[PDB]
């Protein structure tokens, strides 16, 4: 029985920054989401890079991502980062959030291939052309953890195992940044900050989502949400 | 045909330290490997935690590991440490070293397909419930067994070698990931000196290092050098830090 609660406790965290954006936070073995705002939690933002989840997956599923050890040769043109201009393996394509890597995985997928599996994922309602909600974020990544997505049990542990961004003794983050860029003063651009923490026995989905007009904000995306984790007793 | 380069440039780490041990690190692959001592690095000693890793797998393989999401549930009765008195994930097992839910996968296994999956992973030397005591494993057979579990070459399922992989994460960055594993037998005494082992492999952008270390040691105090040498010697070598 799913359940989600509005926790204004966290507000604090999201004023002191002067932040207008959503934390949706679900323990899975309660089968509960606590979140700041179930509005905004609800609403549909243009996903950005988090899209590379599905689209590693898709890429692996579909065979365009041969396996594991796959590189992303660079063929030496110049990029609109220096960070993406070298040799990728799948985690290095996804910590620097390489689009000229997923735009080329995208491709070989194909437009048609590409909707069917999102469909059967049930991401959102190509990156630029879709729109996800937080709640929708933390289902997602909460089928990719149980291997219930509509993929290989082993590729489905690729893109999980390609996500680890910290590890401790007691836990293990999986998380994936997103940043739709900084919009107008009218239409502010999103950023996002989505993940789980493998903690003990215990299984936490995170969702964060934030308005951004300045570049300079972007480190909000994951203090904001690391700060409530930490308050929570998850993480460090 | 893999081969062993002797570099006398490490041994400045081990002198400083005043401690007898090696380190092999093996770029790419371990057909070609770096160490401080010959010698050493090919000599056979007991695995202790270090066979936690081949268990696993094994546990895996057999069923005896139901699967990725097993939780090793802890049956109230005291444990010989206060670590291992709750409910573990594979990932909690293995980073504790919890000596009571690899005893009871070993048992479940069996002596005789544990045995088998050994001699086919090529695990230490082939000449009960003693295995971590009766084992005898060199830095260069880790080094290769990690080499094999990283290209899911072992003979085991890709998820299950997968699975393994995905517990051994000890430490991640932007730029690499480090699947590691202790081991430490005890301190013995100054004339048969305990072994203290920490093995794995960092994913480093496209490149990958194995690396295998293992020490003498008769003074618990010393149990810090395990991680601190090897992680100067692959700073020094900008693998990680």
């Amino acid at each position: 029985s799913n359940s989600i609660t509005e926790n204004t406790s966290w507000n604090k965290e999201f004023s002191a920054e002067a932040v207008n954006g959503v934390f949706v936070l679900c323990k899975s073995s309660s089968k509960s989401c606590a979140t700041n705002d179930l509005a905004r939690a609800s609403k549909e933002y243009l996903p950005a890079s988090t899209f590379k989840i599905p689209n590693a997956i898709i890429g692996l599923e579909t065979g365009v991502i041969k396996n594991e050890h796959q590189v992303f040769k660079w063929d030496g043109k110049p990029r609109a980062m220096k960070q993406w201009e070298r040799d990728l393996t799948l985690r290095g394509a996804i910590q620097v959030s390489a689009v000229p890597v997923f735009q080329q995985i995208a491709r070989e997928v194909g437009e048609v291939r590409m909707q069917k599996y999102l469909k059967k994922f049930s991401y959102g309602n190509l990156e630029d052309q879709l729109r996800i909600s937080a709640v929708n974020q933390v289902e997602f990544l909460e089928s990719l953890y149980l291997n219930k997505l509509s993929a290989s049990k082993e590729n489905q542990l690729i893109v999980k195992e390609a996500l680890v961004t910290e590890a401790a003794p007691e836990y293990l983050v999986h998380s994936k940044t997103g940043f739709s860029g900084v919009g107008t003063e009218s239409n502010p651009g999103v950023a996002w900050w989505v993940g789980w923490v493998e903690k003990e026995t215990e299984v936490y989905f995170f969702a964060f989502n934030m308005d951004i007009d300045n570049e300079s904000k972007l480190p909000l995306r994951k203090s904001i949400p690391t700060k409530i984790m930490e308050s929570e007793g998850i993480i460090g």
